[PDB]
């Protein structure tokens, strides 16, 4: 199908949520997406793929893919573009949407002068691993010995009132 | 001591601590942050906290900053805004006063106000002192629990995709 890649706008929040859930507990609401993505200080940025009516989803939707990203920083690497999620609806793959999205993400990285694009991949997802390796990716966690940790809300609360 | 947001006047000390920490992680040679960059991106692509001591506590050569944390906000499509701790370090001579503990408490307060549901960060495989420090506070290993591996595609490869 004919498609165009463009930045998401506040009007696209319901579609972004639809796509997140399709990519998928998702407890994020449309209201969160609007408040967090379109205020003076946005916490994420999104590129979406839009198709014309002859190709709308059965449900009658025009957005069929997205890439959610944001900028991060590492004192010993550089400014970085962090790719949080990337998803194209099954029936809309094979027409170049993903390749155009990755192309535009890369151009954005060049504009921001980012030294690298970072993202996570599950250790057992060989297909995804090889898709990214074919594009020059390296498993930083394994090569340099880095593990990802988290501290959840119940713990943060205890320390914040302590 | 006191934990407080950093200011341009702190840029010098922050760079110094960044390099101390870098050496501890085996990569001081990779540091490309400059006091000028920290000024142009810190006041922003990141936020810094610094532990400042009074003068009777100033370091032997006169530094008043003995520790810092660098953080920024990220996003998870399932739960929303997250707080990401990029770097955390306390000078050796000042590691018994409970400064690291206070920095984490400050960061937790930042998370609570900004409605972050989780704080993420990386830890070196062999960094037992850091792993235990975080685990005693409730941290869990996500690479273990969910299989995540951090991948990177450097500039030279982004250029190839951008110009294809």
């Amino acid at each position: 199908a004919k498609f165009v890649i463009r930045p998401a706008t506040a009007a696209d929040c319901s579609d972004i949520l639809r796509l997140i859930k399709e990519l998928a507990q998702v407890i994020l609401t449309e209201k969160d997406l609007l408040e967090d993505g379109f205020g003076e200080h946005p916490f994420y940025h999104c590129l979406v793929a839009e198709v014309p009516k002859e190709h709308w989803t059965p449900e009658g939707h025009s957005i069929v893919g997205f890439a959610m990203y944001y900028f991060t920083y590492d004192p010993w690497i550089g400014k970085l573009l962090y790719l949080e999620d990337f998803f194209v609806m099954s029936d809309y793959r094979g027409f170049g949407i993903g390749s155009e999205i990755l192309k535009n993400l890369s151009q954005v990285a060049m504009r921001c002068r980012c030294s690298s694009m970072h993202f996570l991949v599950a250790e057992w997802n060989e297909p995804s691993i090889n898709f990214y390796k074919r594009r020059g990716a390296s498993d930083l966690s394994s090569e340099e010995g880095w593990r990802l940790f988290k501290i959840d809300k119940e713990y943060l609360l205890k320390m914040a009132t302590e």
